[PDB]
Order: structure tokens, then C-alpha cells, then sequence
């Protein structure tokens, strides 16, 4: 189970392009045709061949392989899965999960086989050591009681390092959109906030939530639904899309709304952290958490991203406000907003960044049906793929949407 450096191995992205429907199956198995009947080519010499001999037509595919066989065998089961590419290039955003997919191990894939995914988890770990009181290595790796501070900051630096690793593949992205704890990463990522600076912040964040109890219930419902169920006691912690929620205050009054639901057969499901965040329970920690707040750099985004606040892009003015960082705590995540306003701007690519698929089944709800492209970036907690697998699908995908910096090599 050893977490040493082994560098990049043989998996390469194998792109096709053609000019219809259409011909690009055609022209997949002709490719794959040819790999059988010419036991001299290798794989290597296969990948820039595709790249430097042939242009890159408006329909696209790609397949993932670290050997001859597999790439053959993965051409034939090759079906396009994105639009032909636009004729502008696609803008690009970055989806940030709040928690919830965490899990050890997740990346650990990436941590031993690229050296920017290894370096900013090395580099996070390092400047986290005095306000976390461990190697979040540990945490990342190994082993962490759930629900923890060492939990969560896992998966802030794993959406940070992941983030980092795609940028450095030439995946910039046009926009960023965050979920409450991923709004943080969102904020790095923009240039708001230095990652050195936020990394204690958003630990004291963590555990000034965890302190204040209270309790919190996803509900499977529009908020329409859910407002007049609500309640002394109880606040409205997130609106995600048209098919959920989230409810948070102290546990009785969770309690009383969860029968409530029940006898109209709403479905819910109790969120397992025991914690009421962007809820009436945070009161007693709002002016403490503007404290840690005050110790931060904060700067106008570089890259513009929509804030959980009002659903809709961040001013420079907000961005740098304290205040508006303690209410962004205090107040409702209107995450299904932000997303049509992320939309309706750049109408980009969604890229989510971290475990899962949490922010991509969101998307896909409030935008049905205007046809988004989504892209995932990383695996669940029990998946079988290995990380650099679902990493190479992912820039194969990208390079396929028209993001033509998104192919490695």
C-alpha cells in the first residue's frame, strides 16, 4: 500500500476525429482494424501519429489505454458522447463539491503518478501541520475518523491539487462555481484568496461549524415545497436544483420536520454530519469566524466565479468583504441559481472537481434540458477505475467537447 512517487505510466488518450455522425464509428473501427493487423505498431507511436498526422475534425472521440489490446478492444465499444465541437471553442467551468463523497484513498491514484498532484498535496500538507495538529497525508491516505477536520480538509486540498493538476494540462478554466466549503476552493482557484492564507481558515471554519450542533436533512423536493414546512428552529441551509434541498437547525426541530415529511411523502435522507451550517445555529460563531476571516489576503477574482450568496456572479466588492464571507456562512447556499447564471452567461462545459458526481446530477436537473456537456474528474468512493484512468477519460472528453489543450502529451 506504499504512496511512493512511480511518475506517469503508459496509459495514453488515443483522439479520432471525423466529419459526421457518422463516419467517426466508421473510422474508430477502422483504426481498431488496423492495430490487430499490424503487430508492429505500438501504442506510443499510434498516439502521435493521431495527433500530428491527422486534423482535428468537428466530431470527436477518444479512448484511454496503456496497451495495444485494450486500445483495441475500447475502439470498438467507442460511441461518440459529446455534440460535434462548436465553432467558437467551449468555455469551461469548474464544479466544487461541498462535502459528502469524501473518502480515504481518494486520489491516491493521482498522488503517486503526477508530480503537480503530489506537490500541491505535499505543499498543503506542510502549511496545514500547525492549525490541523497532523500530516493531512495521514488523513488523505491512510486512515481519518469521518466527519473530522482532517476529513474535510482532504477533500479541500484534494478539489484544490486536482484543480491545480488540470490546470496545469492546459485546462484553464472561464468560470468557477463552488457548494459552501468548495466556494473556499472556488475563491483560491480564482485568486480571491492565497491557498496558504485559506487552508487554517477553512480548518477553524470547519471545526466552528462542527461545534455549534444542530443537524441538517437533504430533502428530495423543490424548495417551494419545503418553505412552509419551515419552522422555528429551522433554516433553509442550501436550494440545489428543482429536486433538492437542504434543511438545517437544532435536531428536535429536524426531528419534528422529518415526521412531517414522512406523513407527506416527501423523501429526505439526514445528512450524516451532525452539524447545522447556513443556519440560525451558527449565530454565536459568526463574529469569532470573522476574526479568521480578517487574517486573509482577499483580492478581485481573476477568474470570475458566482457566489453562493445571491446565486450570481461575485463583485470585486464582495469578493473582498468580510461581511460577505460571514454571511456566505450564515445564509442559504443558492447553488440551483448560481447555476443558471453560470450557464446563461458561458453556456460552458461543466467540469466538476473532486469525488463524484454530487454537482453534475444538481446541474443536469436545474438546466434540463439545454443540453449541457458535464465532465467528471474523479471516482466514488467505491469505484473500481484507477484514478489516472478517470483522469485521462476526463481530458479525453474535454479534447472531445473542443477543448483542444484538454489532450495530453
Amino acid at each position: 500500500e506504499n504512496l511512493y512517487f512511480q511518475g506517469s505510466g503508459r496509459r495514453l488518450v488515443l483522439p479520432v476525429s471525423a466529419r459526421t455522425s457518422g463516419a467517426l464509428r466508421g473510422q474508430a473501427h477502422a483504426l481498431a482494424r488496423r492495430l490487430e493487423e499490424r503487430p508492429g505498431l505500438r501504442l506510443d507511436d499510434v498516439a502521435g501519429a493521431l495527433r500530428a498526422d491527422r486534423p482535428a475534425l468537428r466530431h470527436r472521440l477518444t479512448v484511454s489505454a496503456s496497451s495495444v489490446p485494450e486500445a483495441v478492444e475500447a475502439l470498438r465499444a467507442a460511441v461518440p458522447a459529446v455534440p460535434p465541437v462548436p465553432d467558437e471553442p467551449p468555455k469551461v467551468a469548474f464544479l466544487l463539491p461541498g462535502g459528502g463523497t469524501q473518502y480515504v484513498g481518494m486520489g491516491s491514484g493521482l498522488y503517486r503518478e503526477n508530480d503537480v498532484y503530489r506537490d500541491t498535496v505535499d505543499r498543503c500538507a506542510a502549511v496545514l501541520r500547525p492549525a490541523l495538529g497532523s500530516d493531512l497525508r495521514t488523513a488523505l491516505f491512510e486512515e481519518v475518523e469521518p466527519g473530522s477536520t482532517a476529513a474535510f480538509m482532504a477533500l479541500f486540498v484534494t478539489e484544490y491539487a486536482l484543480a491545480r493538476t488540470l490546470m496545469e494540462e492546459g485546462v484553464r478554466p472561464d468560470a468557477l462555481i463552488g457548494h459552501s466549503l468548495g466556494e473556499y476552493t472556488a475563491a483560491c482557484l480564482a485568486g480571491v484568496m492565497e491557498i496558504d492564507e485559506a487552508l487554517p481558515v477553512v480548518a477553524e471554519r470547519i471545526r466552528l461549524i462542527a461545534s455549534s450542533g444542530g443537524a441538517t436533512v437533504g430533502v428530495a423536493a423543490c424548495a417551494d415545497t419545503v418553505l412552509p414546512l419551515l419552522g422555528e428552529g429551522l433554516s433553509l441551509a442550501a436550494v440545489n436544483s428543482p429536486v433538492a434541498c437542504t434543511v438545517a437547525g437544532d435536531t428536535d426541530a429536524v426531528d419534528r420536520l422529518e415526521a412531517e415529511l414522512t406523513r407527506r411523502g416527501v423523501p429526505f435522507r439526514r445528512l450524516r454530519m451532525p452539524a447545522a451550517a447556513h443556519s440560525h445555529v451558527l449565530d454565536p460563531i459568526l463574529e469569532s469566524f470573522a476574526g479568521h476571516l480578517r487574517t486573509l489576503t482577499l483580492r478581485p477574482p481573476r477568474i470570475p466565479y458566482v457566489t453562493n450568496v445571491t446565486g450570481d456572479w461575485a463583485t470585486d466588492a464582495q469578493a473582498t468583504d468580510v461581511g460577505h464571507w460571514v454571511d456566505h456562512t450564515r445564509r442559504t447556499v443558492r447553488f440551483a441559481d448560481g447555476i443558471a447564471a453560470l450557464w446563461e452567461r458561458e453556456r460552458p462545459v461543466l467540469v466538476e472537481i473532486g469525488p463524484g458526481d454530487s454537482l453534475t446530477k444538481l446541474a443536469r436537473a436545474r438546466l434540463d434540458g439545454e443540453g449541457p456537456v458535464t465532465v467528471t474528474t474523479m471516482r466514488h468512493a467505491k469505484a473500481q477505475a484507477a484514478d489516472g484512468f478517470v483522469l485521462a477519460e476526463a481530458l479525453g472528453r474535454l479534447w472531445s467537447a473542443g477543448v483542444d489543450a484538454a489532450l495530453p502529451h
